[PDB]
């Protein structure tokens, strides 16, 4: 127990991209295979400092079309101190990548990755709120229930010392 | 009491902005109590730049007492200051933000800019020697940045908040 | 509550445009234990090279190691576990530029750092992917660098030291064009 100081969750910023590593990949899946759509949190991430603030979900087992074969991974708008600055509904591009850990020296990496545009639409896209349906219910998380298969999880390097990289790239525009 | 600070304050670039929240209370305590000025963060202008800090007068201050809102900044002394110029001579931008969301139309903030005075004390550099007089210094500011009744319009309030913007022309970078 | 988390903000020690700029404070004291405590060395926080790059730590000795002991300032820079190393190329093969700082207002003198850069020499060990605990073990991570980086002669000139403080700059050359 301990007041604001964890307001380095204001300091966490991208580039604009996230690289969330998460360990104890082994004891985390089995503990998923366990229990269904439990579900592995990334730190909070600003896009850009003074910009949207989003977060990352994985599925290690996967939910809905996914669950039990795939890594499930999607993201979601978190309420931002600095959201009445920016333009709504969030609609940058956002490409997910599992990373193949591999030394970019010895074998180019293939990582595995997909990109989108958000679908305007989609109430969790619109300012933190605002109820819209909050009991709609549905994912609160945008994104591929089928990312990677656990067949395909283990081929190269995805995963390594018993962990896995989650990256999330935010496409951030500038030319008006 | 192990606050360990931090320091890792940076503006984005040469970008601080600053929030205030509880924004009606914290005014109802202004009329109650003169002069009262509340502070931003300190923050360096920029990685081993300039430690500087804003602060206001939700209030008013002097010309602005009672009337206006009052921002003023200062410089502090600062872990790099032997490797920086003085006397501080960035250009530096203050707004006062309208929080509408500036894609369906532009937002219209209030901005007063200056140069640095080199006579103004505090833009000399800190730790001279001081005492005890000294502290004194001692923001340059707008007595009347913007007053009440013209701010109310607009978004300058939005959800109990306002957002202060104070901005520094940062060193440039040489050569290609 | 320890609970550090002192190790949140080592991560989000990061180099600004392959930059780190570390203080010694308390110079005229630490150069007074360094005279008698010979292996007395000096540690900067550890940083990252780029964000999500390889994370490195210069150290100094007051009063020399090596063949600079008692006669000189001796730098150096290693490489650190770092939370992303799988991600990278290894051994790492940036270019480094130490300075120490000449602490005169740029804006009449022009200070003159003095300076020395190296290119990581493939054939050490030093700059190879760092071992997961172990790999090796010892104190591991033994740095590369100048037993001469500067004589105490030349240090007390122009601003080396100045209000019992020196600034040393570790600079990471990043391939940036992509």
């Amino acid at each position: 127990q301990e007041l604001r100081r964890e307001l380095e969750e204001l300091s966490v910023g991208s580039d604009g991209v996230l690289i969330w590593k998460i360990g104890s990949y082994g004891r985390r899946l089995q503990e998923a295979k366990a229990k269904p759509n439990l579900e592995c949190f990334s730190p909070a991430f600003y896009t850009h400092k003074y910009g949207y603030k989003l977060q990352v979900s994985a599925f290690l087992n996967g939910n809905g079309s996914g669950e039990g074969t795939h890594l499930s991974l999607y993201i979601r708008v978190l309420p931002g101190a600095f959201d009445n600055l920016l333009e709504w509904p969030f609609a940058r591009r956002v490409t997910f990548s599992l990373l193949d850990q591999s030394d970019p020296g010895l074998a180019k990496p293939q990582h595995v990755t997909e990109t989108f545009h958000p679908d305007p639409n989609w109430k969790n896209f619109q300012k933190p709120g605002t109820w819209r349906g909050s009991l709609d219910e549905s994912s609160l998380g945008f994104g591929y229930p089928k990312f990677i298969s656990h067949q395909d999880i283990r081929k190269r390097n995805y995963v390594r010392d018993d962990a896995v990289f989650i990256r999330a790239a935010v496409e951030l525009p500038r030319k008006i």
